[PDB]
């Protein structure tokens, strides 16, 4: 289809088109991509994902089109220690994609630790939320909580100065313009306080004409709960 | 989700979130349901049908919620004759849904031979658009081509008379009110030529909460191409 469009105001359990990777599951009406114990408490060491079943066609190489699309979603991030890791994103990668070995810790369950940097072994677009940068671990993070747009590496492209909030929802909405390359992220909290990071990319020479979209979320030694709320997306092919 | 839709404006022959059963496949930018030859010209004995991927939520027992929907399509019918045969069909049914066997010619390829006519054996909602007739094969069609509402059976609950026109496409839109409970169609052709049928029905005792939405074309002994052209879907749960 060259128009697509999905919206999940909560996540009842009852659910037939996700594709549940890792530890992903859902409780209380909201996906934990990360796991937590009996108590709903935070663990170490664990990595989770969840893809929309349905492929999206993102562009088309016989009519040169390329997808409009938005997703907005909103997530709250807990821990009771006081550097909660390692964060949560929204990505975009092809169909066939799944967990790659030694992916948990700061690598967000997107990379592999060989070629986390090598831009040209990867194959995705992602919105990070990256709470845990020690620089002594995760060499490659600027020195503060931040909102990243990733282009087929664990480095990003760019970043702006993040606040994580425990236990607080944070809206935001991520929109790509074919016209102008532009993929804007705006990202609020209840009381008004506004984050916004943009970066043009083709993303025709990054990814296929057909991928799926997702969220992925880690913890490693230290952890936190990765908890989506909510997520509404929408994209449909147009000429340029 | 509590909402989905999609819209296939043509058919380009790279689908992804596509379930072709029997006969049907992708032919110059439109789907051909039934089989046709080397030349395309239609032939007998043929079934095909095809469905999206994703799942919809038609109810939600928990919440009490039932969803309304919409559903546009244009196709048109072909053959060498004139009295062509058996009809399209657009319908609701089950996820895993299959061609029952020995469901060709005026089955449309949704209903088995021996329970056709059985509503407690069946769970299916279909919008038919029925070209053949014959009262020694097809003893339960008025003697007309005719547009009809089927739930669990073959044999209509109601039917409108429709006027079958070689070679020129029909606009369909097909609209379920979970508020009335009214399942409407209305049908015109280019010249403005219109055709209404509805029918109240309560979709829950019908069928469970998930559904998958498709069409469903067969030829017995008489043929015509049922060639489907466009398709766009839409639905969202609500509470009444
Ligand atoms: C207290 O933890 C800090 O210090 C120790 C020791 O120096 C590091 O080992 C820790 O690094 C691990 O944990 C952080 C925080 O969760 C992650 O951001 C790091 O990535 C790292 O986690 C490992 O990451 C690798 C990939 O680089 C994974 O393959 C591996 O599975 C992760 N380990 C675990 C136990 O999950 C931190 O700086
Ligand atoms: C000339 O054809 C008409 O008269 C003969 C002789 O009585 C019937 O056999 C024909 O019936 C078959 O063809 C029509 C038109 O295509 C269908 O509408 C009928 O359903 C019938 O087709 C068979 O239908 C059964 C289901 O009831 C299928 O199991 C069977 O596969 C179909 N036959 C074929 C060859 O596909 C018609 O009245
Ligand atoms: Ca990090
Ligand atoms: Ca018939
Ligand atoms: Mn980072
Ligand atoms: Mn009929």
């Amino acid at each position: 289809q060259d128009s697509l469009s999905f919206g999940f105001p909560t996540f009842p359990s009852d659910q037939k088109n996700l594709i549940f990777q890792g530890d992903a599951q859902i409780k209380n009406n909201a996906v934990q991509l990360t796991k937590t114990d009996s108590n709903g408490n935070p663990v170490a060491s664990t990595v989770g994902r969840i893809l929309f079943s349905a492929q999206v066609h993102l562009w088309e190489k016989s009519s040169s089109r390329v997808a409009n699309f938005q997703s907005q979603f909103s997530f709250s991030l807990k821990s009771p220690l006081s550097n909660g890791a390692d964060g949560i994103a929204f990505f975009i990668a092809p169909p066939d994609t799944t967990i790659p070995s030694g992916s948990g810790g700061g690598l967000l369950g997107l990379f592999a630790p060989g070629t986390a940097q090598n831009t040209s072994a990867n194959q995705v677009i992602a919105v990070e939320f990256d709470t845990f940068y020690a620089q002594d671990s995760n060499t490659w993070d600027p020195n503060y909580p931040h909102i990243g747009i990733d282009v087929n590496s664990i480095r990003s492209v760019k970043t702006v100065k993040w606040d994580r909030r425990d236990g607080q929802s944070l809206n935001v909405l991520v929109t790509f313009n074919p016209s102008t390359r532009n993929l804007d992220v705006v990202a609020t909290y209840s009381d008004g306080t506004r984050y916004e990071v943009s970066y043009e990319v083709d993303v025709r020479s990054v990814l296929p004409e057909w991928v799926r979209v997702g969220f992925s979320a880690a913890s490693g030694e230290q952890y936190q709960t990765h908890t989506l709320e909510s997520w509404s997306f929408t994209s449909t092919l147009l000429y340029t």
